[PDB]
């Protein structure tokens, strides 16, 4: 869907930052009489290398992913090209499972956690189905629709605009070599800041130090809520061999498992 700058408009302001702005918005579509609650999100001016017509050509190729598509990836519901680049998706309103996890500490119980840990994992095993690499999964690239409802957004971004290390892959980090086993790392950086209640990863150590960090051995913590299987879990999906780390049919199937006794893997003062 083309849109022209007519058919929505940008209420409030949701986010913002580098990348450029999300407003919360409303959209009419063109020849219907509704009003459909959207979020606008306007990336930064001239950070593409590429025309308009480039970039549109490509994002058509690339939201070809929303056919048949999963419950856990955002759609694309319609792009507007001008100076500057917007992205127009359904409203999530409950912002991203990063902020989600930081606000209701104490009332997320085992039931929760590894349920998003599922779907995140339901809506990665689909992108790695119709071959495309995210480069970006992060607590903060989950959003979240319903506490029990959870989307993966911004995949193939960065490759549709030709730097996180410390969710990258150790082979991202020194070769930039990109994979769905190097998003596999990324998805045990993800599950690990929802079992810390949104942590920040490496605190303190600088960027620049991740890599050498990583070579030595040394990984995330293990989170006071993880009991050793769940912990494992995470441990498998920062190997040094790409190959080696889980799939995400595996991961959906192992935590499946562990949704169905959650107080067996997870101790949570409050269950
Ligand atoms: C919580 C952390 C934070 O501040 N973030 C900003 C970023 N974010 C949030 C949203 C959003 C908020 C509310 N409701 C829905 C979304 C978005 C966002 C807005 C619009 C569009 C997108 N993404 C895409 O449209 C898109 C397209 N692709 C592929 C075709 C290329 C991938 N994603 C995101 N961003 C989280």
């Amino acid at each position: 869907r083309i849109l022209k700058e007519t058919e929505f408009k940008k209420i409030k302001v949701l986010g913002s930052g580098a990348f450029g702005t999300v407003y919360k918005g409303l959209w009419i579509p063109e020849g219907e009489k509704v009003k459909i609650p959207v979020a606008i999100k306007e990336l930064r001016e001239a950070t593409s290398p590429k025309a308009n017509k480039e970039i549109l050509d490509e994002a058509y190729v690339m939201a070809s992913v929303d056919n048949p598509g999963n419950p856990h990836v955002c759609r694309l519901l319609g792009i507007c090209l001008t100076s500057t680049v917007q992205l127009i998706t359904q409203l999530m309103p409950f912002g991203c499972l990063l902020d989600y996890v930081r606000e209701h500490k104490d009332n997320i119980g085992s039931q929760y956690l590894l349920n998003w840990c599922v779907q995140i994992a339901k809506g990665m095993n689909y992108l790695e189905d119709r071959r495309l690499v995210h480069r970006d999964l992060a607590a903060r690239n989950v959003l979240v629709k319903t506490p029990q409802h959870v989307k993966i957004t911004d995949f193939g971004l960065a490759k549709l605009l030709g730097v996180p290390i410390k969710w990258m892959a150790l082979e991202s980090i020194l070769h930039r070599i990109y994979t769905h086993q190097s998003d596999v790392w990324s998805y045990g950086v993800t599950v690990w800041e929802l079992m810390t209640f949104g942590s920040k990863p490496y605190d303190g150590i600088p960027a620049s130090e991740i890599s050498s960090i990583l070579e030595k051995g040394e990984r995330l913590p293990q989170p006071p809520i993880c009991t050793i299987d769940v912990y494992m879990i995470m441990r498998k999906c920062w190997m040094i061999d790409a190959d080696s780390r889980p799939k995400f049919r595996e991961l959906i199937i192992e935590f499946s498992k562990m949704a169905r006794d959650p107080q067996r893997y997870l101790v949570i003062q409050g269950d």
